[PDB]
């Protein structure tokens, strides 16, 4: 059970669950100004989503939830999760965003699309903040898991017995991850005061990531009019897998 | 200086700075269905803003910032601050939002305006969460101050020496407030583990408040087309006061 795991077990579980870093899909031997910037990012995001679902399934406690609740959590968090991942891998590239190892973009390369330069600036600022705090890999995987579990937990539709039990489980797992973050900081030499200060600093950054996701979704919604399968149904199909391959 | 204050001094400073509870402005002796719901809330919000500025000025550390930075912080946080205040005074009114003592509204009374019922539901859910956590007045005033200082701090435009010093000051004050929250929880009997768990639970709610503010601003922006003085300039005029009354 997830609630039985120790701090070091939680960390190992999260580190092991980490998804791969994907590459942008474009011909390296052709003029760049030819390729659609938003086309490249959309394709990347869509491929990453598949791996995000595998990752979520390996976050302790996640698969203990109902399918419906798992979908709701990912539907609310997916863009924040993409964004915190980007910021993490951009940390050692000041002034640039490492969307993919073969797609490193600077501020001015977002002007091709509306609202993009503003979001790029916010993402760059978050990466600067992490660099400045010297964020560690173990801390990063805790934060990404907190995002998955927290972002949609205040927007649950139901209030049935089952929903109450679901929320309680989510909050117990979140408490576990808080314990894990504190543990990592204790093992890195920080005093108690430094521990709760750093915890608060990290969790306050999650509000900015929420803000970035909201602003991004504003523009994506003006932009995404494919009139096709709703994200919920797409997430469900991917999450609701058989065990005929297991 | 704010950075010199003790936990109990911080708490007393914040409690003393608390703004008044205002009343909705409408004739109690006339048909309700006559009054504009959005008209009543807008008028209330506009009057509260004036008192919010006095409050901000009394938050330790705030007036140490440049006028420009003070404005930026309030411009980014004002709706979150209105919302957390509402949720706080609605805490003991399950199912209802106490916008004012003479304006207690339930879910169904938001349907008059677009997007409103959704925001009402999110606000009600936040109030339920606070009730459920048994949020205390001392904790509430810390959270509202954290919102003021944090919401706009990742969106500072400049990177001058002065801006670096401003950000450092804001983060030191935020650390002070974290210490104060932990102190209050220590003095309420919570164990160390319970302390960092409750701190994280409270700060994660701030992400939902950010989300609510974003969604609210989406609809207010479709709705506010007064073509008049920009909020920044209005905030500046109110913040940039002479000391001819002091
Ligand atoms: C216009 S904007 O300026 O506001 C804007 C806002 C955010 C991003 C952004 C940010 C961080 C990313 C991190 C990554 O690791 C990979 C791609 C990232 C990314 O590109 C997209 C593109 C399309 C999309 O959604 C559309 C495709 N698809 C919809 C269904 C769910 C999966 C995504 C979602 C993200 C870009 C632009
Ligand atoms: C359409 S919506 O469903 O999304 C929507 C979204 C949020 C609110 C909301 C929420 C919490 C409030 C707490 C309070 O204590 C008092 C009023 C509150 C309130 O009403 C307004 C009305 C107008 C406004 O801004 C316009 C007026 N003015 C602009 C300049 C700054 C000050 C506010 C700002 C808040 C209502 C409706």
């Amino acid at each position: 059970l997830a609630l039985s795991l120790t701090a070091d077990q939680m960390v190992s579980a999260l580190l092991d669950a980490e998804p791969p870093i994907l590459y942008s899909e474009y011909d390296p031997t052709r003029p760049f100004s030819e390729a659609s910037m938003m086309g490249l990012l959309t394709n990347l995001a869509d491929r990453e989503l598949v791996h995000m679902i595998n990752w979520a399934k390996r976050v302790p406690g996640f698969v203990d939830l109902t399918l419906h609740d798992q979908v709701h959590l990912l539907e609310s968090a997916w863009l924040e999760i993409l964004m915190i991942g980007l910021v993490w891998r951009s940390m050692e590239h000041p002034g640039k965003l490492l969307f993919a190892p073969n797609l490193l973009l600077d501020r001015n390369q977002g002007k091709s699309v509306e609202g993009m330069v503003e979001i790029f600036d916010m993402l760059l600022a978050t990466s600067s903040r992490f660099r400045m705090m010297n964020l560690q890999g173990e801390e990063f995987v805790c934060l990404k898991s907190i995002i998955l579990l927290n972002s949609g937990v205040y927007t649950f539709l139901s209030s049935t017995l089952k929903s109450l039990e679901e929320k309680d489980h989510i909050h117990r797992v979140l408490d576990k991850i808080t314990d894990t973050l504190i543990h990592l900081m204790a093992k890195a030499g920080l005093t108690l005061q430094q521990q709760h200060q750093r915890l608060a600093q990290l969790l306050l950054i999650l509000s900015h990531i929420r803000h970035m996701s909201n602003k991004g979704m504003e523009h994506l919604y003006s932009m995404k009019s494919k009139n096709v399968v709703p994200l919920y149904d797409l997430l469900l199909e991917m999450l609701d897998a058989h065990r005929l391959h297991a």
